[PDB]
């Protein structure tokens, strides 16, 4: 017999209730094939979450273009925007792709990102590399910070907590990008600084995880996602996403770790 589902999504509906808005969950084990899915289909904003996708899109592109890690983008005032706290830092002398990279993911920085959007083609590129994945969920439309406006019923800029956790089991644990690539965004998940209370939260101090956190600042919206690695087990991929449907609805990051917490007890 399957899981009652009904029993395994109950807590999450309930918390819901207070939270005032959609939480959006999905967890798999990769030992056991179990999985934990709640509202895992339905779209939410992507907020800085893409940029862990990002940085495994560039990585896939320096497979191709050997030494692109270590350019340097030298950029302009144009390529800054608040929410930049490294790139503003740098704007004198610029910053190698591989350090654009990593602030995008552990910093959460804007300008970063963008600089690694016009690397690849645009919103659009990067939407072609999740494509390339098999990901036909994944949209980003728009830069930053315009992707973050989370206005209730856009699709643009969304994606869905299923297909989430399952881009990201392809590029951090499936051989979708070559072993050192795959192990860079593994360091660069592991190394996030935003997360501390989101999934890490929930997760026992001494198992290692990775993770990319985003927060629109409106309705409601934000996000986490990450790989766990329980010691001496097989590791789960795992993502949590809200949204609620008034523009001063606040997000909650005990919220997401309790959603987390949840998802993570409810597997096997
Ligand atoms: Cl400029």
């Amino acid at each position: 017999a399957t899981a009652l589902t009904n029993l395994v999504a109950e807590p999450f509906a309930k918390l819901e209730q207070d939270f005032g808005g959609s939480i959006g969950v999905y967890a798999m084990d990769t030992g056991s094939g179990a999985t934990v899915s709640y509202r895992a289909e339905e779209r939410f904003p992507l907020c800085s979450s893409f940029k862990g996708f990002l940085a495994a899109a560039v990585l896939a592109r320096s497979q191709q273009q050997a030494g692109l890690l270590d350019t340097p983008i030298r950029y302009g005032k144009n390529a800054l925007v608040p929410w930049s706290p490294i790139s503003e830092k740098y704007l004198t002398t610029g910053m190698t792709v591989a350090e654009l990279s990593a602030a995008a993911v552990q910093y959460s920085d804007n300008a970063a990102a963008n600089l690694l959007l016009k690397e690849l083609g645009g919103p659009a590129g990067l939407t072609a590399f999740m494509r390339s994945i098999g990901d036909t969920t994944f949209r980003l439309d728009r830069w930053e910070l315009e992707l973050n406006s989370a206005i209730p019923g856009d699709a643009r800029d969304t994606s869905s907590p299923r297909a989430v956790t399952e881009s990201l089991q392809k590029l951090t644990l499936g051989s979708a990008l070559a072993a050192p690539q795959r192990q860079q965004f593994v360091d660069w998940l592991k190394g996030n600084t935003t997360g501390n209370h989101r999934i890490r939260a929930a997760v026992p101090a001494d198992w290692a995880v990775g993770d990319k956190t985003g927060t629109c600042g409106v309705y409601g919206t934000a996000n986490d996602y990450a790989v766990v690695w329980p010691t001496g087990r097989a590791p789960i991929v795992l993502a949590v996403y809200t949204r609620a449907p008034n523009k001063d609805d606040k997000h909650s990051e005990a919220v997401i770790a309790a959603a987390a917490r949840l998802a993570l007890e409810g597997l096997g």
